[PDB]
């Protein structure tokens, strides 16, 4: 049921590896090829994730070799700190230090995490109570700015709370999930994308966004951030509220998923087929879906819901979004949008969305849950 699935994105991986060399895939721009940079991004820990991903499924060594060399890389990427100005360190060094230490208990990539989420860390702003998402601390119209994806990123510090016995990563990760659920998150379930305080004393001001169609519009990917992120959140804190969300959030988001069901870039604009999709939204809702069943009793009937809805989804990227392996494609599923609204790759790879559909597939075929949190925690 998800072994032909696998099977494509293994022989693209493989493919990519040897093509890709030291470089990473971000999105692609147009065609059937990823556009590669030299771990520069926000998004370079994916591809460290995807191959992570497929040595667990395989136990080819070819996986490990890349993985590991993606570890070396993002190590020399901490101690240069290289566009690390920002709260994505998450989704860079949960996927590749982490995720090795995940896998085989290397010490050397433990310690790696732990040195990157000392950085993360000192994105907190204790006047504001908030990670600060963008730029340099006291910055004129970002510093006390909060995106939804942050949430994604206090795996992180509440892995290495959990490490190293230190209180502070738990209790600033919780502030700042609690204080996204009272803000980003909206009455009908919705959310905002990113929301702004007051740098002084962390008053509310507005919500907003850059990407998503209009500040009051539901951006698919947003919304797919919060679904997964709050979910991961509770299972870290042990907060039903926050579980609560995630199931709040997922109801919201399965209640517009078009006929082909897979999402477009927003659920507020015409829900047409001319309009740009974000199969990575889909791809991301998946895994929160597998995650928050994960959660909950086995005597709720709506934990084999999800599970359903989980596998829906899965299976409708397969079938209309996954690309075979013809020797050529480089990517595991088309039609993912970066930005819509900036006309860049709206309807291409991306490999966050790469990542998310394969981890969905581990899920539902090995149970392998990624590399948010240890396995057995």
């Amino acid at each position: 049921m998800w072994q032909q699935a696998i099977g494509d994105a293994l022989g693209i991986t493989a493919r990519n590896l040897k093509k890709f060399g030291d470089r990473f895939p971000h999105v692609s721009d147009g065609s059937n090829k990823y556009v590669l940079n030299d771990n520069t991004d926000w998004t370079d820990g994916f591809w460290s994730g995807i191959l992570w991903l497929c040595y667990e499924y395989t136990g080819d060594e070819q996986y490990r070799e890349g993985a590991v060399r993606t570890v070396a890389s993002f190590r020399e990427r901490l101690d240069r700190f290289e566009n690390l100005d920002h709260h994505n360190i998450g989704f860079l060094y949960s996927l590749s230090a982490k995720a090795q230490w995940i896998v085989e208990k290397d010490e050397s990539a433990r310690k790696l995490a732990l040195d990157a989420a000392d950085v993360l860390m000192r994105r907190w702003r204790a006047d504001a109570g908030i990670i600060q998402a963008w730029g340099p601390k006291g910055d004129p119209e970002n510093g006390g700015r909060i995106i939804i994806d942050c949430l994604l990123n206090l795996p992180l510090l509440l892995w290495a709370g959990e490490q190293t016995g230190d209180p502070e990563y738990r209790r600033v990760a919780e502030a700042h999930a609690l204080k996204s659920r009272r803000f980003l998150v909206r009455g009908d379930d919705s959310s905002y994308h990113t929301f702004y305080f007051d740098p002084e004393n962390g008053n509310a001001i507005r919500g907003g966004t850059h990407q998503g169609n209009t500040d009051g519009s539901t951006w698919t990917r947003g919304q797919a951030w919060g679904i997964y992120g709050f979910a991961l959140n509770s299972r870290y804190l042990g907060n039903a509220d926050l579980l609560e969300t995630a199931k709040r959030m997922a109801r919201h988001f399965l209640a517009r998923v078009p006929e082909d069901g897979v999402v477009y870039w927003d659920f507020e604009v015409p829900q047409e087929p001319s309009s740009y999709r974000d199969s990575s939204a889909s791809a991301i809702t998946a895994c929160g879906l597998l995650e928050i069943a994960s959660q909950l009793d086995e005597s709720d009937p709506e934990r084999q819901r999800f599970i359903d809805a989980a596998k829906t989804t899965v299976t409708a990227l397969r079938d209309g979004y996954a690309e075979r392996d013809d020797g050529e494609a480089e990517g595991f599923i088309r039609r993912g949008s970066y930005h819509v609204r900036g006309g860049i790759s709206p309807d291409d790879y991306t490999i966050w969305g790469d990542y998310y559909y394969l981890e969905a597939l581990l899920r539902l075929e090995r149970g392998v849950t990624g590399y948010w949190y240890e396995r057995g925690r």
